[PDB]
């Protein structure tokens, strides 16, 4: 009954397994096997040619652009007064992007209200692998974001950052060349 | 040929739930958490009162946590060496990774070590920000702030703030409690 | 149909998170429920013993010798020319790497080629939660890499790093 429910989904996870390796030489999470990433994005309402793994969570007003790739394990928060994010945008796995944040609430036993600040990344940006970017944060144009940084400021277009917290290390123009 | 059609199924139902989950809660989950309820999770696991936990959360070993505390997506939740307390109202970010437990020596002595272990504890009112790392024999008081990004290899005292790898205190956390 | 499958795929959950929590002592996510960590290990062409949680993701060619426990929430990306990884090692929960990179193709409006480069990690070590390893690393034997760590060069045999970057700190001896 359950048993053989369970028995069918494990069947299903080898077959799917053997499809993606001969097909796409890659194996997945069993939720990335079942949802595709071309068309989650289209439903959710993202420019044509992104794409966003099973695992990534949406809350709130989000808006992408064309041919972005949203990453695994990914957050985009806007539910804290909306996110944009522009074309041509590499959100790396674990990148999380916050639109609110729970500080004072938890800090005061549920007392204070949740702080709420729009976000916004331009196009032609890359976000490396698990970049945190707070809420309020506008990010312009062709701007490099390194891995494990945490952005709590705005960042000017074709600027290079890094670090937590992020600082502007010299500009961009070398990766668009 | 069953195999095919549960997958169409299974398409079928993520479109059906998506599209619910869009128009009444706003947002767009992953299929796991399309099935399992972040709330009932927590009923089930023994929780305490309006405390919520995603699909994608592993919970090991001996792991309890009180009431309204949010513990957020890809978290790991590790009581597996000896006991993991989480307190209430706290906020647990996603990529919050909590151990009781380490396995280097086991590594780097190609096998033959054993596992390490510590029991580890947060309290009550504490915000532990994006992708923070507590390792095992930490103890963290209450109403403790600990920024994004932060390893926190030793205990900290209630009404502190820090941050960073490793963390460091930087003052007290006494203005972010206010009303 | 629909009703239905959802209300069994919750039956399922539940009788297998009660099943889990007796039996391994532990809760899981629904995925980590279907799939068996050695089982997809083995599928996966990987060496005895090596253990791999359903949320990992695998691109191109992976090799990984015995024993290797690869955690949830991690990224193995041999898609630039190979990736390959030793036995006894701790991969942790959140470690991503790599062999490839978009810096160049995202800063060009989509033009530029993606980057690559095969990485190599060798037996006997640990990467602690959240490493990133970049592509055209290789670690060597017995290292161990710090949590929150970002590894941009090579690094030899025997050694202890850390740090985004990660820079060496002391030998690995003690851990051994
Ligand atoms: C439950 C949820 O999901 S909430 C949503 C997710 N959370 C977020 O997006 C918020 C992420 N931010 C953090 O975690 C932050 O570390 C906070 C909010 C906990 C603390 O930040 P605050 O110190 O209040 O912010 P502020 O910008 O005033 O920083 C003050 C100083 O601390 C530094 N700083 C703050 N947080 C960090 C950090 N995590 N690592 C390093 N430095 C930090 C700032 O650079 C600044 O340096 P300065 O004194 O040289 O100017
Ligand atoms: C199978 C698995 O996945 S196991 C479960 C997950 N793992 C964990 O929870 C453990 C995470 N811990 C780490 O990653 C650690 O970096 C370790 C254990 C690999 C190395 O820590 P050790 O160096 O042995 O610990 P120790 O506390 O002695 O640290 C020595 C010094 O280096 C610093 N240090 C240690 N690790 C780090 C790190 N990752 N980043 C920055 N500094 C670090 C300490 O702050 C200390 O500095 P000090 O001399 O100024 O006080
Ligand atoms: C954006 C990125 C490529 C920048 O790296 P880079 O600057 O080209 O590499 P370099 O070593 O030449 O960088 C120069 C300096 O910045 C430092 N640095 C680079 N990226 C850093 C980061 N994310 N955090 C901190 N320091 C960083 C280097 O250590 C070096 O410091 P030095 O002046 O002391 O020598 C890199 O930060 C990154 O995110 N890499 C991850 C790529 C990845 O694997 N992506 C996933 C697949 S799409
Ligand atoms: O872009 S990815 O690296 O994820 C996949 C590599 C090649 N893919 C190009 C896009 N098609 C589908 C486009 O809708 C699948 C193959």
């Amino acid at each position: 009954g359950h048993m053989i429910l369970l028995k069918e989904l494990k069947e299903l996870f080898f077959l799917r397994t053997t499809y993606y390796l001969k097909k796409y030489n890659r194996s997945l999470p069993f939720g990335d096997m079942i949802v595709d990433r071309w068309d989650k994005a289209k439903l959710l309402g993202f420019g044509e040619g992104t794409s966003i793994y099973d695992s990534s969570i949406v809350l709130g007003e989000v808006k992408v652009g064309k041919d972005t790739w949203i990453g695994p394990n990914t957050i985009l928060d806007g539910s804290g007064g909306g996110l944009i994010i522009g074309s041509n945008c590499s959100i790396s796995a674990g990148v999380q992007i916050y639109t609110h944040d729970t500080v004072r609430k938890s800090l005061s036993g549920g007392k204070a209200d949740i702080d709420k600040a729009s976000t916004r990344i331009g196009s032609d940006c890359y976000l490396g692998p698990n970049t945190i970017i707070v809420k309020g944060v506008k990010i312009g144009d062709r701007v490099v974001v390194g891995a494990n940084s945490l952005v709590l400021k705005d960042i000017p277009s074709d600027c290079k950052v890094f670090g937590s917290p992020a600082v502007i290390i010299t500009d961009s123009l070398n990766y668009q060349r």
